[PDB]
């Protein structure tokens, strides 16, 4: 038993909810947050522009050093930073970024990453600014991810059409 709250149920492992990550987080300070993270750590927009805005900036800072010492991730990589106010560790996972011409086929590799961590909290990799097909990014995570994910996304008509598509 967890303190997840008003999720549906889409498989034995995955669940999902019309919901704003950074006021999940705050609420449940759950032990793993994924951000949806570039190779850079620069977090600018969507998911971890706003879960960086939420840590005061904080995150951006620990990323830097992280960086400066370790260089960039690859697409479908992942590294464990601290989840400052928001929850234990975050996970930063790159997924690729189509409007980058990155190939959507390193998805898989990207949720692989979810699999290193018994319960999780987190977005839809490459799905928003990432540019990829939402539907099909769920789709991935279902057919890659075994650990307890606890999907939220923030659009109500997106996670709606993602509920009814279900398959
Ligand atoms: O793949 C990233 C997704 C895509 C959006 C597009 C419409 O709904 C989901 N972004 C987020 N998901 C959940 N919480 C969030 N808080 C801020 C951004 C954000």
């Amino acid at each position: 038993v967890n303190s997840f709250s008003g999720y549906l149920k889409l498989t034995d492992n995955v669940y999902i909810k019309n919901a704003d990550i950074v006021e999940e987080a705050k609420k449940v300070k759950p032990t793993v947050v994924v951000n949806a993270a570039n190779v850079y750590l620069k977090h600018g927009g969507g998911v971890a522009g706003a879960l960086n805005k939420a840590t005061n900036n904080a995150m951006q800072v620990e990323s830097d050093d992280y960086i400066a010492t370790n260089g960039p991730l690859k697409v479908g990589g992942s590294c464990v930073l601290s989840g400052h106010n928001l929850a234990k560790h975050c996970l930063h996972v790159v997924g690729p970024n189509v409007n980058k011409g990155e190939d959507i086929q390193l998805l898989k590799s990207a949720y692989e990453n979810f699999n290193q961590h018994e319960v999780l909290l987190a977005p839809l990799l490459s799905a928003g600014i990432f540019g990829a097909d939402p539907i099909h990014s769920l789709r991935v995570c279902v057919d890659t991810v075994r650990t307890n994910v606890y999907l939220a996304v923030f659009d109500k008509n997106l996670y709606d059409k993602l509920v009814s598509s279900f398959l």
